[PDB]
């Protein structure tokens, strides 16, 4: 609710062509169809082959800033990234070879931060999942044994044997209800009420196991990546130990790209920025475009008023984002910090439209 | 828990006569049908039409309060609330018109405040959002294409090709269990039992997202609408820098219409409210009329006692509410405040029943 | 995990005789059965009602304590509970009669505390709920309507009309899954990727309203009841104001009965208890047996070892609750406090052997 | 993810073999099979029968440490592991005696420490599932009974009765969708509008119960663990009171195996270790190979850099984890700390490469 994300996050082409590229698939998956579109996108994956492959030998030239880095991750596909559809191209002659289009699907993964953010915290929550893992497999058999006990008898060619069952458990645990094969009698049918009972409190756990501490990360997210572009702020050497651990919590920053609009004139003033590096263009008679390193809506924000400015992003800016209440947090937290934006929302004033 | 919502807050006809509208299509869906009420629901929307359209131009007069306005959303509709079924009602001479009846379904988004609030947070959360939009389409065809190995040979006709399986695959995997075309061999039924663990481990997730900031956001609904109504209470130049942050989470404020009951007589007291603007009636021999900028319920909470009048809404009052705890916090949290507050439970003691 | 609830928390007979009394209704709704028992639970309804009944003058003596009262809620069904029946008794000529067995299952809801509970907010956030509540209709008619747009022509028996696709619709978006009737095309199946995607996104936020505050309210619960129980405690004039907002959010009560164990002898000891009222059986040569307002545990946790005593219910114990962390908080919360803690952990080394 | 789990925390092999012994079920429970492997996996039962048993009288030897010790627990099922199939041998001729194995699905749970983490909330929070599990039963046979007043005419064969419907209620409840038999009218197809409705917000609710103070146990298994390995630290005397539970609540602890890697060298320094007990190897010319009660990543952590030195788990280690946040609100927490940090932190880039 307080962030502007815009320079196109989903950026760069390497991800863009995968999507394309495995579309590309189905339609060779299907009988009566015509040979003229079935090879032209054959080509297609030729040209994200080539394309990739054109990308690739750049890659390769990894002498650039080759002072220390860790680069398996993002390589381990590039390599595969050509390789897996070329002995794919040959060994399998019959038009099966695009089943290995299973390969570029990892690509969007090559550059999807997030992802590792993903896989870092399984590496301290599994050992609950273990356990739970387990847990659903001891409340599995536990349970999915109980049912082979009774319609054997009548349901032989459903229920003749424990597995059959247990196909139909976690289908009876797993919330969803396929509709094959039900019981018949009471008691069979009675076993059902803790069922959707257990498996709706197991992953309410155990599907609470991820946002758990995810949400810890990606709101650590949010300082990890932010603890930085603090010392670039020339005023935060008065800030006290605590304080930015009650603010950094909030803050996230983003890119804007030139010429977008930061924030539009008349529009209510609902948050306040700090720049830090960028430029801008705060649309006033005299522009005061700040550079690296500047604030604004503190004229807004102590007023509780529309903004003075169709603030715009005259470059491609690194920005932070701040609402209120977390800016009236620091107006609270100290009155040493107010007397400046007190006078830079005077300064601002007559600053804004003059030089 | 500790508020009260009254005068209407489905107030606006706007949004009330969307309702009615909408059911006024489904009897030309129909056969079997007589044209007697066919076509009197038809004027129904000629009404509804007809009392927009007598709303509307007293909207085109925004000569009114004039000065700085965004009215793009409040606007974006009411041309195309009488537009769309009016070309409609001419260029679909068959009854197919009404069809057009998808547009009345944002009158109600109009005055859907809460909504502003929900798209507000996407565009900070997205992120999130599109690294996972891309990891479900990820897993989807990661899992989805496995099925097309197997029972190609003997499902042709249900499992013959790849988007035949993506279909059941989010229907396995969206918690969903239709049950149309299901396999038949092990290996393929095996796969099921991580996918489930899955989709309910990603939507854990997904899901997860929106209610994440959401709650921060409604959380900070409760701030941003209520920093809002504390300079007007006379004695708030004396609290502190961070005891608001601390309180003002839990206030909420909402609005009673005059006549209503605000703390009936007798009945377990369990909050206490800031008046700030209004009338009441304070059920007492004199009635405490206490008019903007006033309070009640310290009597039962610092006794912890049923309330010592029937309090009712003689007028429409802009309230806040409080339970005891974050007054207790409120009582905790200074010594110089529960020093009136000890002087007012002495004072509305007397001053309850005299003048 | 702090807590021992026992005294059959489950205890009124009043609320255990509706659950026997509506299995007494399947039996009459059967064919092929036999007048024998048909009847014989009928009379078991004529119990519970004599019961009910034979309990219920005597709540209409409420001149007990009758000096400020509010029990419209505890009245509201007991009239009904046998007025119901009755005029059903002849009214309803036919076995039917019995289908006023809806009656009862509010007897329950007469003694759920926890009921009170759960509509106390709802009048706090279903303004959140209603703009969801349409919302939800919002998403319905928007996707609902897009179907009949589509197999109307060769699926007119399934599909043809509007509210036939909004039963779908709603089956489609709620999680469900019935299997009678889905389409056959591609893009009616195309709509379906962002169906699940909206529904577990809707519910991800709008059964997230529950459990938001209502765990707030709940985690008030723990307050409300417990801010009691607090100046009994000899020792609780000098807490801190703040102090005790720390400690309480944690601090729940229970009822142990006489009889019963408290903490046995030899488990690790993992938490320290505060009596108020009753009186135990702490297992020594000679019994420390402390009455109203004491504690222990802290011979366990400032040690960390077992327990030293089969401390056990001699009474019905009103108690408290408490782990080493939120006691920990305490020993660092206050030296001035320690301090005795320290001597009762040398007082109770040599008094609970000796007298 | 700030922690190292290792060192094969589904250690025993005692919950190893229970696993592979329940597959030797199913192959049993098969018409058309061979006498073959029918009873060479017979053998395996009496294998890890004969394991369980080997190490059974082994831990029927406990004078080891018997000193005081609650070993009902583990003991409950060691006796049983070895009867129960041994009197099925006899009693139970046919081949149905493998039916006990049932018994072996509790010896994974023998030592599945995080299920008495399981076991140990619900005697808190059950308060609240009867209520609710009450309510299940109320929102049940209040709606359930709803759909037996229509359809008993012309479903009898499939609603002709009471229960032939709250079995279809849970289903229309428990967000299943079976799809075995559902109605055709209206009204009846009107009521299932909100019960989706209720179900996902019950289990809104009721699910939620579990993870809510779930969290809170596991969250608290971070401290329990883990207020010890605190003394240990030679350091600890001056850290202050409340500052503890500030960065408890953050720190995990885990064990690594000797011959593994703790930090490699280059990768991105993201977090800084405890070490309390065992050694390490340093990655340095001259090894800095601290043992019991030591640390590093400050190095990296106050540079921002990568790391100095792969650091591997010569021996096994008992770890303690902490990433920069919780370590700069240590560094921010108290400036007599952070002069260390800053000694260590210039020590250590002269001590790692010397002696
Ligand atoms: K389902
Ligand atoms: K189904």
């Amino acid at each position: 609710m307080s962030v502007l994300p815009f320079l196109r996050i989903y950026a760069p082409l390497n991800a863009v062509l995968a999507a394309p590229g495995l579309l590309a698939v189905a339609a060779l998956t299907i009988p009566d169809m015509s040979g003229r579109s079935r090879l032209a996108l054959a080509a297609l994956l030729a040209v994200i082959w080539g394309a990739y492959l054109l990308q690739l030998a750049a890659t390769l030239l990894k002498r650039r800033a080759g002072v220390v880095r860790d680069r398996t991750p993002k390589i381990a596909i590039d390599v595969l990234a050509v390789l897996v559809p070329l002995a794919a191209f040959l060994l399998d002659g019959s038009p099966d070879w695009s089943l290995y289009c299973a390969v570029w699907l990892l690509k969007p993964l090559r550059d999807s931060t997030f992802f590792p953010v993903l896989g870092r915290v399984l590496a301290n929550e599994a050992r609950n999942l273990i356990g739970v893992t387990t847990l659903f497999g001891v409340v599995l058999f536990a349970v999915a044994l109980a049912a082979y006990v009774i319609e054997r008898d009548i349901q032989p060619e459903k229920f003749g044997s424990i597995p059959q069952a247990m196909w139909w458990a976690v289908v009876t645990l797993s919330t969803t209800g396929y509709g094959d094969t039900i019981p018949q009698s009471f008691a069979g049918r009675v076993l059902a009420g803790a069922v959707m009972m257990s498996g709706i409190g197991i992953f309410g756990l155990w599907a609470g196991i991820l946002a758990t501490g995810f949400y810890q990360e990606v709101r650590r997210g949010d300082f990890v990546r932010n603890w930085q572009l603090v010392a670039a702020v020339p005023l935060f050497q008065k800030l006290g130990p605590a304080v930015l651990v009650e603010i950094v919590r909030a803050l996230r920053a983003r890119t804007v790209p030139a010429g977008a609009v930061i924030c539009r004139i008349g529009e209510p003033g609902d948050r306040m920025f700090f720049v830090v590096e960028g430029s801008v263009s705060v649309a006033t008679p005299n522009p005061v475009e700040l550079g690296p390193g500047a604030f604004f809506g503190e004229m807004a924000l102590i007023s509780g008023e529309p903004r003075s400015a169709t603030v715009s992003a005259a470059t491609t800016v690194s920005l932070l984002s701040l609402h209120s209440a977390d800016f009236q947090m620091l107006c609270s937290s100290s009155p040493e910090i107010a007397e400046i934006f007190r006078k830079t929302a005077l300064e601002r004033r007559g600053a804004a439209a003059s030089a």
